[PDB]
């Protein structure tokens, strides 16, 4: 599993706080920002996702945000960005107010082992 | 006898106190904000110099003219400018959703808004008053 993440610095934006809402939920990410504010980011760990997912009961909604951004063998999700700053995760649009576009790459394991690791049926017996 | 400016717009988690601030001041220099402590930013301003100057410089009086005029609702005109472009204080119109911008809401007390709109956003480079 490779993780890309891809989001924006506006004008009126700190670059701190936003490579921290980043840091905060993918620890690992090194992160570059071009000169007109892009940002390319790159992790692996997903321990701490998955440790919030659980933390803050929402497994439901990530199962199913998974599945619809399923596409081959990469999964896109938006988090919202702002709830970032205070490592929490909201699923949003791609048009929020901007989000962070996370891209899951999945080298070898299948989709359905993906799923049940990251957002498992109920909050019980779960794969590692 | 005055033209009382309001000026809304909200400072979101990861943006800049220091720079929506700046953006604001670039547009009207004199503003007076307060800041909620959810960041909700509460403007009052004075002086349309750096305005018309702006809407002049960057001939831009035909888009300025015709949004003053979709924004009006009797003798409060209401427009939206691009938060992110002000900081380097370009003029652009744009729409409530914009990923906030700069509510600004004009008050005309005492003077007609049709004096308000030739004295802003003139017609193809007519007469100018001050």
């Amino acid at each position: 599993v490779e993780i890309e993440i891809r989001t924006k610095i506006h004008p009126t934006e700190s670059e701190d706080k936003v490579l921290k809402a980043i840091r905060n939920i993918f620890p690992d990410a090194e992160i570059e920002i071009s000169e007109e504010g892009e940002v390319y980011g790159r992790a692996y760990s997903l321990d701490r996702f998955r440790e919030l997912l659980r933390k803050q009961r929402i497994l439901d909604t990530a199962r199913s945000e998974i599945l619809k951004g399923r596409n081959g063998k990469e999964v896109t999700i938006y988090l919202n960005k702002q709830t970032a700053t205070v490592s929490r995760i909201n699923f949003c649009d791609e048009n929020a107010v901007s989000p962070i576009k996370v891209t899951f790459r999945l080298n070898n394991i299948p989709f359905s082992r993906f799923l049940d690791y990251i957002a498992p049926e109920t909050k019980d017996g779960r794969p590692v």
